[PDB]
C-alpha cells in the first residue's frame, strides 16, 4: 500500500452473454438485409445537394457557385463527412435532374465543360471534353469530372495558388431550374482524420 | 527508500540452542512421567463440583438444580473449559460419594432416572432406565447419562425449545448429603472455539 | 510515478570518438617518449631539497636538522607525496653536491655515519658502517641509509618511543656548504592513502 499513482488498466465487460460479432450478423439477417461497413461507400451514393437551382439563359455557370455555398452546410454525405477529414482525392460525379417548365417551341440543350477550380466564367475557354443532353428526351444530365490535379491530394481553403485541379462548368440555352445530386467517383476518398465539429438541432422561435 | 508501509514478517528466534521438541521430551522423562497433549482428556477425569449437596427425603431432584449453579463458577474442568467454547456434544458421567450420618434402623437407597433438560420434577414420569445403589454397602453412586438429543450439538442458553436432550434425576428415601463429581463420557467434546473471559483472584477485605 | 528517492546510476559518456587508451598511447609517441604510470617511480629520482646548507667545521650534524625543516614544505617529491599517505617503509638515498670555496692548503673529507632517528650528536657513537669522500677529486658524496627498523612500517610524528630506525649523520673537517638531493632506495614506498591538504600560490605584497 505504497504512495503513488498507477496504471494497469482493468478492462471489464458486463453481461457475459455471447460474442457480439455473432449477434450483429444474426441481427442484420432479420432487420436490414445489408451491412454498411465503410463510410467510403457512402461517397458513391448520390444525395441531393439542392432542390431548386435557378439559372439564367446563356450563362456559363461553374459548380463552385453552388458547391461553395453547400460545402459549409453538411447536408449530403460529401459535405458532412468532410468535417471529419482534412484531405481528399479523386474525381466527383454529378446528376442534373430537370425541373423546368419547358416550352416546345425551343430546343433546350445542356452543355457541360471543365474549368479549373475557383476560376470565373470569362477567364477560361470552352475547348475541352464536353457532354450534351436534351431535357425533352433525357431529363437527367449525368457527368463525371476526373481528377486532373497538380498535387496528389487537396486540402481545404489553400493559398493563392488557384486552378490546380479541374471542376465542372454548366451551360444551357434556356433559363432552367434543377436538382443537383453529387457523389464521388470510383477513386474518391477522404483522409487524414480529425475530430468532429458541433451539430445543429431545431429552431422553434419561442414566444418570449 | 520509497514511501509506504509494508509487510514481509521477520520471524526471529533467540537462543540457537537445540530443537525444542527434543528438550520437552527430555524434561518430561525426569519431572512428570506423563504428557498431557489434549484438553479433551481432561473432560474424562472426575473433578468434584460440590462438597456438601444437602437434599431432603422423598424428593425427586434434577441435577439442573445443582449444575445451573455451578456452570457459572468454572471450578471443575467441564465448567472452566466451557468458557472457551460455544457448543458441546455427548453424554456426561456422575459420581455421588455419600457423606450422610446414616442410621442403621432404615434401609437407604439411591434411585436415578432421566429427565429431559430443564423440566421440573412433577412434569416427567419415572418409567425409564434406572440405577439403584445402597450406601450402607456401596457408598458411591456411579451413573452415566447418554446423549439422547434432537440436535447433533447443543448451544449455551438457547430458545424456549426446552427438553431436547436428556439429563439425570436424583432420588433418595432419606435426607442425604453428597459429594458430586462429574466428567464427560467417551464421546463428550466441546467445539467452535471463542476467546476466554476474565479470571478472579483473592478477596482480602482490606482495613480501610 | 511513485514517491521516493532512488538509485540506478546513469553513466553517460559524451563524444563517442575512440577508446581513450588508444588515443593516449598515440599521444605519447609524439609528445613525450615516456609514460609515467606510477608515483612510486618519482620517489627514486633525486630532487634537491636545499641549495645552500651551510655547516661548521668539526661538527657531527644529523640530517634531521635539515629534513625536519623541509618535510613540512613539500618542495621535493618525498615531502609532497607524503601528504597523501600516512605510512612509509624502506631506506633513503642522499647526494651531497659540494659548493664550498675550498682551500688547497687543507685536505677536506666528508664522513657519514648512522644515528637512529631524532637523537642528537653527543648521544651516539661513531663505530659503524661509514663512507668517506674527498671533495677536491669527488665533489659528490653519495650515500644510502638502509631500513634498519624495529617496526615493519613507520608513521608520522609518533610517541616518545624514539630511535626505532636508522638515519644519517654528517661530518666534515671544514665548514662546507652543499646541495642536498634525496630520494628513496629500491625498497622505498608510501602507503595507506588519505586525502590531500591545501596548496599555496603566489605572494604579491599588494600596495594597500
Amino acid at each position: 500500500i505504497n504512495i503513488g499513482n498507477k496504471t494497469n488498466e482493468n478492462v471489464i465487460s458486463f453481461f457475459d452473454s455471447t460474442d457480439a460479432e455473432t449477434q450483429n450478423h444474426n441481427a442484420l439477417m432479420k432487420g436490414c438485409g445489408e451491412f454498411i461497413v465503410n463510410l467510403r461507400t457512402l461517397l458513391r451514393t448520390f444525395r441531393t445537394i439542392t432542390d431548386n437551382w435557378i439559372l439564367q439563359a446563356n450563362t456559363k455557370t461553374p459548380i463552385t457557385d453552388l458547391t461553395n455555398t453547400t460545402d459549409a452546410q453538411g447536408r449530403d454525405y460529401m459535405s458532412y463527412l468532410s468535417y471529419l477529414y482534412r484531405f481528399y482525392r479523386g474525381g466527383r460525379r454529378y446528376k442534373f435532374f430537370n425541373t423546368t417548365p419547358l416550352k416546345q417551341s425551343q430546343t433546350c440543350y445542356i452543355r457541360s465543360f471543365l474549368i479549373p477550380r475557383n476560376y470565373s466564367a470569362d477567364e477560361i475557354n470552352v475547348d475541352g471534353p464536353s457532354h450534351i443532353t436534351y431535357p425533352v428526351i433525357n431529363p437527367v444530365h449525368e457527368v463525371e469530372v476526373p481528377f486532373y490535379s497538380q498535387y496528389r491530394k487537396i486540402p481545404i481553403a489553400s493559398t493563392s495558388d488557384k486552378g490546380y485541379d479541374s471542376s465542372l462548368m454548366y451551360f444551357s440555352n434556356t433559363a432552367t431550374t434543377q436538382i443537383v445530386a453529387r457523389a464521388g467517383n470510383d477513386d474518391f476518398t477522404f483522409g487524414w482524420m480529425i475530430g468532429p465539429p458541433q451539430l445543429q438541432g431545431e429552431s422553434r422561435s419561442v414566444a418570449p
